[PDB]
């Protein structure tokens, strides 16, 4: 099965760009990577950095996740992220969403040998 560190990467990575570039990246996006197979995933957040700046934060600030847990990890620089949530007109299969461009910190969660990233939990 797909690991927890590639779904990581399918879900959120994208450092084949530096921002969105239009107000349909969102649709396009959670489309190709498919994130509304099955159901339209209701909020996504896409990385632009490479992946390797990414898997370091496992290595940064130390925080808890947003339910508590203690594997999560917060980005000592801000990060050019790209938010998608979805539109009052989305329709399964159909899914719709609204892009949003933003820099910020990011917070994910860690875990394995080695040790990466296997979860976003937030942006600050």
């Amino acid at each position: 099965k797909e690991t927890a560190a590639a779904k990581f990467e399918r879900q959120h990575m994208d450092s084949s760009t530096s921002a969105a570039s239009s107000s349909n990246y969102c649709n396009q996006m959670m489309k190709s990577r498919n994130l509304t197979k099955d159901r339209c995933k209701p909020v996504n957040t896409f990385v632009h950095e490479s992946l390797a700046d990414v898997q370091a934060v496992c290595s940064q600030k130390n925080v808890a996740c947003k339910n508590g847990q203690t594997n999560c990890y917060q980005s000592y620089s801000t990060m050019s992220i790209t938010d998608c949530r979805e539109t009052g007109s989305s329709k399964y299969p159909n899914c719709a969403y609204k892009t949003t461009q933003a820099n910020k910190h990011i917070i994910v969660a860690c875990e394995g040998n080695p040790y990466v990233p296997v979860h976003f939990n937030a942006s600050v």
